[PDB]
């Protein structure tokens, strides 16, 4: 019953497909997508 | 300079992982990103 936000981009759980929770942080699917580009070094 | 940065999700330092991606006062390593992929894709 509270708005949760991606710690990287700031979007809430209501703006993304999925919001993954760490111990005290969160990351959305869009940022994970971006992380893959960074790690794989590809577009 | 010289300071240890940790993945905010698993706690590993930048010397324990391949890459540590930085956000605003938050970090995530390549291993946790791999896990996130399994979570999003809902597969193993
Ligand atoms: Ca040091
Ligand atoms: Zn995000
Ligand atoms: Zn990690």
């Amino acid at each position: 019953g509270k708005l949760l936000y991606c710690s990287f981009c700031g979007k809430s759980q209501h703006e993304v497909r999925k919001l993954i929770a760490g111990p005290s942080v969160y990351i959305c699917d869009e940022c994970v997508d971006l992380c893959n580009d960074i790690i794989r070094e590809e577009i």
